[PDB]
């Protein structure tokens, strides 16, 4: 699981 960016 990857987190999102921003």
């Amino acid at each position: 699981q990857v987190g999102g960016v921003v």
